């Protein structure tokens, strides 16, 4: 199967500069080379160049709506294109608001996909419920069919078409939800495993449930949107919104190891890596390495080991 | 329901200076303000002023018996008073020896309470079994009915009345128990979940058991005495007696999260926070922050999120 | 029952200087005195003096084969001798290549023993499948009957006799396995619990399974070969090959606590402690202390506590 890495050095999704450097960092760590060592064919599409919308006035509270809307529309085009060619797309973030187009594009080619969202945050605030106008905290609100029209249209997002329903998404790692958001997920009946459920059940039982819940009936393409801030700050400190008591390096790899095993991984997002937010160079190396490892894990690398078929090492 | 914060800036329960500053640190973090943001009514009673007993000679090995005895007597009066007004009492330590009065007062108004003791220690040494005369390590020995008269009376504790039996207490996090203590808990049949039981069972099953064991028959008021050194030193390093391999930040919040859900929380103790024992300012912030979080967790705050009832965020 | 500590200050099993200082560090921490405090009789045999083979030319890629071969031959003699006298042998390493003779000797007296190998590495590379000629990474390859003759004879190991089969060994902690090794363990059907299986199952269910798998049918002597690099670097940083995402301090003690309870522990190895690899004195103290703790745990010390029989502490 083929893999296509797509860089999305975007940052207007939130106030902290640096996320745009995310893709450069991840590549600097050899993410592309290390992937070629797997059983997948890898092609790097390079980084997309986002045209900056001049005079992007705030919509009520939302910030840089036109810049974010255009960047995502551009990405969705590219993702749809690679998915059409039957390749698995791997989007390297900036911030998480690039998920709007990543999932959208994907949806265009595979309308029956399910979303597994590893994050400490739900990112489901609507333009009306955000305390900050930061869109990196509103991606899912633009994608949910059930949330259609429950908020005014936003300059630059007209092209978006709610592609997934509250039934096609599962959150893992939830632990810093806003009141509005918590209302939304309880009201819409969205399935989620907050840190307290992971503690109660074990990462193993959790993964087991999420699959029977999203794949119980029909086997379908999987879109993994992975917010690096889902793991505990001790593992991925280089993020804009770290929250303590998160997923461990082990749990993170388990999730990715389980999703590879399903053979259904169709789309991936490695978001929020911010190379400039590392307090010590090591903290950045820690964060990038982890991200890289998780990605490699998504495509085959197991902790038990890997050996090439048909080769007799004896 | 109402909450009453009572400061117990006491430290003669042990040899390390600084615990008395515990309450000041905890408040300095907004513990009171953050609580008000919950669905409970909060009233800060302020810190109690403990009169220092002059010429407090050691009773055999026990140190500052009269000072500790008087300080607890005073606190028990105050706790009894607020419990009477049907308010939930939240005691902010210095050292754990203030648990004698905190639970005693509580017991006077609710004689059918059960105690959940999260600690790395049993604190059940008798005046006869302590290697050190430190009373912060003997609190439960003064409160257990089964231990009545199994040791000589101590100057300043005459007022104490053993209020709870070996059947009304459950330990969670045990991992540094003295021989004498381990004899006591094995002999008396006290229920406990040492770190090995947590590892074997999972924090989830543990909490489940402790409840069916203490509430299986009669639902009763719950007194949570939380020694911050029950969590691993990596989370709460600013304590006098840190012991490696303890409960994680996650497991701590799960305990508090489950106890809130029972709706039975009647009394609480956040002990051993010692702001002067942090090697770096951060270590102290870490420790205070997690103590604050645990407390907020006891009164509602969930990691999955919180939203105000009757408010339509849409 | 009697214990016999045997020092193996050997290091030619790998490139890094220092491991030979392992036994000295462990004693320096009071390992022998602390053991005497247990219900076992302890006898320190002292450190073996290994004669250095001059002109030890590399066998193809394998390094210092004659020195490693002779050192292990000597140890196997000593271990055989103490096992014969019905004592439990506890070998203190240098590197893990000393397991060859540790297990070999053991096997001579107890040919029906099973091996529990806690390590982040399988150490099953053959002289033909090593990227480095480091023998500390080929111990099991010299001990497995199924691997006999699957590689050329190595100068210094003629005395070795494959004593255990792929059925008598269980790995716990695997997370950095080479391709050749992963082929070998998959091909031979070797039972293992890589970090992903620990995450999935929980240390408790893992220990449960390894026992029914190795002791389900016949109860037999147990040889615990413990590579300190099996725990995460945050617990035992002073080792030549640390790999992140390893077993926790708690999980390590659980394993040892469960093995003690079986009453079958017959041989032990505490390998890879390298006092010179600690970045800060504390890192070395951390690593030594936890190795000492694990060892004490193997012989009785429980985290729930210990009291002496027939003594009435009341
Ligand atoms: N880092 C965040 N999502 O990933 N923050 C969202 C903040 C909610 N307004
Ligand atoms: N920190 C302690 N308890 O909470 N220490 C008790 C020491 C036993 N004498
Ligand atoms: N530390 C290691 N095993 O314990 N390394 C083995 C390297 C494989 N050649
Ligand atoms: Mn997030
Ligand atoms: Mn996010
Ligand atoms: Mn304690
Ligand atoms: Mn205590
Ligand atoms: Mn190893
Ligand atoms: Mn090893």
């Amino acid at each position: 199967k083929p893999i296509e890495i797509i860089g999305a050095p975007f940052s207007k999704g939130q106030p902290r500069g640096g996320v745009e450097k995310g893709p450069a960092a991840l590549r600097k760590a050899g993410l592309v080379e290390k992937l070629k060592e797997t059983e997948y064919n890898v092609r790097d599409h390079g980084d997309l160049a986002f045209v900056d919308v001049p005079n992007d006035s705030p919509f009520q509270i939302v910030k840089n709506p036109r810049s974010v809307g255009k960047a995502n529309e551009q990405l969705a085009a590219v993702v749809a294109e690679t998915q059409k060619n039957g390749t698995i797309s791997v989007v390297l973030g900036g911030d998480h608001s690039m998920a709007i187009g990543s999932i959208s594009g994907h949806a265009r080619v595979h309308p029956d996909l399910c979303v597994i969202w590893v994050d400490a945050h739900t990112d489901i605030n609507t333009p009306l419920t955000t305390s900050s106008g930061n869109l990196h905290g509103q991606p899912v609100a633009f994608l949910l069919k059930e949330l259609k029209g429950k908020f005014p249209d936003v300059p630059g997002f007209s092209w978006v078409t709610p592609c997934i329903s509250a039934k096609d998404i599962v959150y893992i790692g939830l632990r810093d939800v806003d009141p509005g958001e918590h209302y939304i997920i309880k009201t819409l009946g969205i399935k989620y495993f907050s840190m307290t459920e992971v503690d109660k059940l074990g990462i193993g039982k959790v993964m087991e449930e999420t699959f029977s819940y999203l794949l119980g009936r029909k086997k379908r393409p999987i879109h993994l949107s992975f917010d690096v801030d889902g793991l505990d700050p001790v593992f991925t400190p280089a993020t804009g919104t770290p929250v303590v008591g998160g997923l461990s390096y082990r749990e993170g790899l388990y999730i990715t190891e389980e999703i590879y095993k399903t053979g259904l991984l169709s789309g991936l997002d490695i978001m929020e890596v911010n190379p400039t937010l590392g307090k010590t160079p090591e903290e950045v190396t820690r964060t990038v390495n982890t991200a890289v490892a998780l990605t490699l894990s998504c495509f085959g690398t197991k902790r038990e080991g890997n050996h090439k078929p048909e080769t007799d090492y004896l």
